[PDB]
């Protein structure tokens, strides 16, 4: 039950026009082919600008797993420590700081974990504890925060964050023009992200910011474990995602956001604040759709995905951020709401103060 | 948070050592290395291992993605069966499950293993997920460490979790190496799952292993190199580090008396030591760096000899194995574990 100090988004210096990264993405080897249905995908997507973490030109050239995910390593961790620094930062706290420490990725695999890596380059305490999240994917934006909160409910005078990076761009060795691993070539970009929170106690020590991590719900949608994630070889990361993800989200979202709320005397009327994960517009269309919702609510979110694209689970960050900034009106409620690999929903409930 | 249920799982197939390195030094290639094998093999002190696969079906199993294919078909199956055991020890339901975690490090599954149990065993939809990779094996004691994190801002949940490590299928990136090949004499496959419950809960449900009083980490300055994962297009291979035994040596005693001292105890009040079986010198660094007489490891030594090391799952059968010896009320307990990082977790048990 406690309360975000800081928020950080940092991306790589590379951005790219979407038009920029398709007209040269149909040029890649074995790609020109697929012209048609790559400029309409790029183009469905609404996404108007991607961070890429290499030079476009250099992906064609990049087909080993081996290579990527050393590549992967290197430049997951520095974008990390940028983003932990950032929040840190606007949370005024230091490195000596932090208790318990989460890492969030799914687009590489590493051993010893990011958050070993993080901790050796920030100077953690060497007692830091740290909860590597893997296999978990887009919804460890608002799952990340809620392990966060979990932790401190039984620590209040603690600090615990939340880094979440994720390099899509890097999965391109196992990238072949079929029309799921297309769908992910015109949706997601590479972004870090951290969130730095700490106990209600701690939070009037350093005058915490950001509103409370309240509650929170889990909810796994049984028989589904296809609708997304990854096919795992010898090419690397495969991403596998269904068109039937948009079809339980309306027939199912409704129920969850009732129940969560319900538990609070609440409706979904009072929450003066979304905060919800673009997996690409006709997701965020359902969700609009499933809880009868004006287009003024969901703005920072299609705002989001234009400028940055799909981030996985960092875009949540991102938009927290985006939303943080435009200071809603104290006492207000809100809603993270992420969606990823399971298939699963994670909502957080938030307190703006 | 206080221990409920602790079960270890096998898969059906076992083999002795010499059976192991018998058909071993047949694979191709293998055979003009058959000396050093023989040797390594030998001085591993491991007599028999559980392998999820019949024997002579590795040296087929060169690609890495049939192998990390089966590795998640065995893996919730045998996962499944360690979490129903420890469930049914506890005596409590799948359904009283409030946090599932997962320690795998040897196979990577997206959606995790813990939504794949959490489906098979029908665990509420609203279960908390914690998925973790790669801890090591350290994460046998690190993850009874989230657990008493989890349940202690919440005592009157009841949270679980399992680690499940099929060695064997990291198979299609061994090569004839040292590091690989020390690795090829060492570890096996296996599961484990613990249950506990929080305070409040542990009354009501007769909660029988031990309380747990604290835990602490340590991570060493600039020391990934020590042990992890090379990940690549042949799967998941094998790093390892002669220099280990000599970081432990170094900043092991320091570790343990520091965590002690905080709990003001000597090495003294620790009766019963809870140990990582990460094979024989290794375990000779642990009882030199600490000065625990052969009793005090003799459960891990037995374990490394009639299982193997497990990876993150050993030291949850040790802890198994050392309950139902069951120790003098009261008496205090230390869990003891080192993966990647490199790092040490220390968890501090206080036996019921």
């Amino acid at each position: 039950m406690s309360v975000i100090a800081g928020v950080f988004g940092a991306l790589p210096p590379h951005r790219y026009s979407q038009s920029e990264i398709t007209d040269s993405f149909v040029e890649f080897p074995g790609l020109k082919e697929h012209e048609e249905i790559i400029r309409r995908l790029h183009a469905a997507a609404k996404v108007n600008g991607r961070h890429l973490v290499l030079p476009l030109q250099q992906y064609p050239s990049l087909t080993d797993f081996g290579d990527a995910n050393e590549i992967f390593i290197e430049k997951a961790v520095d974008l990390g420590v940028e983003a932990l620094l950032g929040a840190l930062d606007d949370a005024n706290l230091r490195p000596s700081d932090i208790d318990m420490i989460a890492t969030a990725t799914v687009t590489g695999v590493a051993v010893p974990s990011l958050d070993a890596r993080i901790a050796g380059r920030l100077g953690l305490r060497p007692d830091v504890r740290r909860m590597p999240l893997f296999g978990l994917g887009c919804v460890a934006g608002a799952a990340g925060v809620a392990r966060l909160r979990d932790y401190l409910r039984g620590a209040p005078d603690d600090v615990a964050v939340l880094v979440s990076v994720e390099l899509c761009s890097l999965t391109y060795p196992a990238v072949k023009p079929t029309v799921s691993s297309l769908v992910g070539t015109a949706l997601f970009g590479d972004g870090a992200a951290a969130v730095v929170a700490v106990g209600d106690r701690r939070a009037e020590q350093v005058r915490a910011g950001g509103p409370d991590i309240l509650d929170s719900r889990s909810s796994l949608y049984p028989d589904s474990l296809h609708i997304m994630g990854w096919d795992v070889g010898s090419h690397g990361l495969r991403l596998r995602l269904s068109p039937d993800l948009t079809n339980l989200i309306e027939r199912y979202l409704a129920n969850d956001v009732t129940t969560f709320l319900d538990a609070h005397r609440l409706t979904k009327d009072d929450i003066g604040a979304w905060v919800s994960h673009p997996g690409g517009p006709k997701v965020i269309d359902a969700v609009a759709t499933s809880l009868a919702l004006p287009p003024e609510a969901l703005e920072l979110t299609w705002r989001s995905l234009g400028e940055i694209g799909n981030l996985s689970s960092a875009s949540i960050l991102h938009i927290l951020r985006d939303t943080i900034e435009k200071r809603p009106p104290s006492g207000s409620a809100g809603l993270m709401l992420a969606m990823g690999p399971g298939f699963c929903t994670e909502l957080v409930l938030l307190r703006w103060r």
